[PDB]
């Protein structure tokens, strides 16, 4: 079931949204891992910023150099972001290579912003929708 923020929302629905995007760490009740976007929370809860922009805030909220970077592979990290922020995995090596080049040009911060302003992904996959696992079923043309 896709998580979406509708214009006619109840707080319980939004509570579901924010908890889906926020990084619920292995600590049950420690109010996240020092992850506090008080401005993003209030702006989103007022329906002023989009889920896209909220994704930005959460993705780079705390020091992103946690495990998936030096204790992982850049290719794998990109796939993680791709599947977590766009809800889908890359189609070819080219997407990964593009993001690798971007990571070298500006870094991980800019990598994140790429998943936001992406025009076709926003309109088609979800603008006020929270990235869910969108399994792309391999097909034989249309026959």
């Amino acid at each position: 079931m896709p998580v979406e923020l509708r214009a006619n929302w109840s707080e319980e629905d939004l509570e579901t949204v924010i908890r889906a995007v926020y990084r619920q760490v292995l600590g049950n009740d420690y109010v996240m891992a020092s992850e506090r976007l008080v401005s993003a929370e209030s702006l989103l809860r007022n329906g002023k910023i989009t889920v896209r922009e909220f994704v930005r805030a959460v993705a780079k909220s705390e020091l992103y150099k946690e495990k998936f970077l030096y204790g992982n592979f850049q290719t794998r990290v990109i796939e993680l972001n791709y599947k977590h922020l766009l809800g889908r995995a890359p189609y070819d090596e080219s997407e990964v290579i593009f993001h690798l080049d971007l990571y070298e040009n500006e870094g991980f911060d800019a990598d994140i912003d790429s998943y936001i302003d992406s025009p076709e992904y926003t309109n088609s996959f979800g603008d006020w929708v929270v990235p869910y696992y969108r399994g792309l079923e391999h097909h034989h043309h249309h026959h």
